[PDB]
């Protein structure tokens, strides 16, 4: 609706940055609304998403298993680790390690997890082969979260973040089984408490997956609709401000109650 809009101009105002957003119609795919939809953001953690995507899809074709153990040691350990430094000892399924990446936004889930992958250049070809000529991860954790200005590297931009989000959870690309495992993962966020989720309305449905990193970076991509079903894809991000976090994920609590105002 325009007053949204209205709502992502004033979030620049107050953060002194860049807000990219865009909300799409899961059904059909149209774009909604937008505001600088074809401008490139760091993707930071919001790419676990895509990374659980390219490990299912591997699971799907008899090529990896869930139920497979990664063992790995303290020098795998990376900053922002809650998950994994807990189980040095046994190691953790890749079942495991993706609902940490998503969930938690563990760090060192994220690398196991591209190693088995084949690496950052592994996930960015499995994005340019689903039609995703724009989304690009380059670096590993926790380097990729640097969001140096005018830095392509691991960027998406809101309209390939959303089309590629939605090819994920409806198309036929993954199974139904695998697309309902990812969308769990994201259903069970639990560190999106501040953002979406503070306005989100009793009974509906919010799947999501949030970013912090350097240079006042912050996103969100969300599926979220009412009545318990998603409707419609929302990606949200930000990068430059100086200021603090409770500043940007107010700014981006602030967008949600505009859109769900509206909806």
């Amino acid at each position: 609706h325009p007053e949204t809009l209205v709502k992502v101009k004033d979030a620049e105002d107050q953060l002194g940055a860049r807000v990219g957003y865009i909300e799409l119609d899961l059904n059909s795919g149209k774009i909604l609304e937008s505001f600088r939809p074809e401008e490139r953001f760091p993707m930071m953690s919001t790419f676990k998403v895509l990374l659980c995507g390219a490990v299912l899809s591997r699971v799907d074709a008899g090529q990896e298993q869930l139920g497979r153990r990664i063992h790995y040691s303290q020098n795998d350990l990376v900053e922002y680790s809650p998950v994994t430094e807990k189980h040095l000892t046994d190691g953790m399924t890749v079942r495991e390690l993706c609902s940490a990446a998503i969930t938690m936004s563990d760090n060192t889930a994220a690398n196991l997890l591209l190693t088995t992958i084949g690496g950052p250049k592994e996930l960015t070809a499995f994005l340019h082969n689903m039609g995703d000529h724009v989304t690009r991860l380059d670096r590993w954790e926790p380097e990729l979260n640097e969001a140096i200005p005018n830095d392509e590297r691991d960027t998406t931009m809101p309209a390939a973040m959303a089309t590629t989000l939605r090819k994920l959870l409806t198309g036929e690309l993954l199974t139904l089984a695998s697309r309902q495992q990812l969308i769990d993962w994201m259903e069970a966020d639990k560190v999106a408490g501040p953002l979406l989720r503070s306005a989100l309305p009793a009974g509906w449905f919010i799947a999501d997956k949030s970013g912090a990193g350097e240079r006042g970076s912050r996103g969100i991509i969300a599926a979220l609709g009412p009545d318990g079903k998603p409707s419609r894809i929302v990606v949200i991000y930000t990068t430059g401000s100086q200021a603090t976090m409770d500043e940007r994920n107010r700014q981006i609590a602030e967008i949600g109650a505009s859109l769900i105002k509206h909806w």
